[PDB]
């Protein structure tokens, strides 16, 4: 399977105020599962080990758990206010049931040649790019 | 520590005969301990079916435990009758002892640009990429 990730960043720094998203549009599971991986995330070390450097006050609080409940924004658009979330950088995994611990990393190429809101909407099953992989119905 | 990783290709295949060079000038080892690492990999069932679906008959034989002995070809030579082996791809490690498990591979950026004899040189030690790491 071919699994893709997009980060999104805030384009400045408000009162020391900062935050980035993280999309997989082609991969799909359901809102328990969502919630399982977000409660696992909170407690990564590695996470929070990277975070310390980066000047972040509370790595624990960072990853707000009602990411399964609320409808995402489409790219592009922003809040009232609010400058919209700009692409930093977008890449692409290559995951296989054989080698489980082969896990490869690549940034994405001509990126900026492609339809970047039709990619990256978690809806979008005709994305050029991102593919859906059908994951467990829970 | 960063390891470099190159890739020199042979230009092409005689009589169903194919052939390349794995270089790695920045890991510094004793002989015995490439002699050890030949004879591992001699046996990697992995490598084996890679080359499985390449068309290759013996993967297990594909492997020389003389290439820790054998003096090495300077980048850009060659053997008498024979064509250089051109370099193909060209990576770059990241190796961090906290995280072993974390292995990032990339490929390295606009090599052409750079003195790839003084840089593939097994026994330089003053590499502009290639970091001398001592082991």
């Amino acid at each position: 399977h071919k699994i893709h990730f997009f980060f999104t960043l805030k384009p400045e720094a408000v009162q020391g105020k900062y935050g980035f998203h993280v999309l997989i549009p082609g991969l799909k599971m359901a809102a328990s599962t969502k919630k399982s991986i977000i409660a696992s995330l909170q407690h990564d070390a590695t996470v929070q080990k990277i975070l310390h450097e980066q000047g972040v006050a509370n790595p624990e609080s960072c990853l707000d758990p009602h990411s399964a409940s609320v409808p995402s924004l489409l790219y592009g658009s922003s809040k009232l206010n609010h400058r919209p979330y700009q692409l930093k950088t977008g890449f692409e995994l290559v995951f296989d049931s054989s080698d489980p611990d082969y896990i490869p990393i690549h940034q994405i190429k001509n990126i900026e040649s492609y339809n970047l809101v039709s990619e990256l909407s978690l809806t979008n099953e005709q994305g050029s790019l991102v593919r859906p992989v059908y994951c467990a119905a829970d």
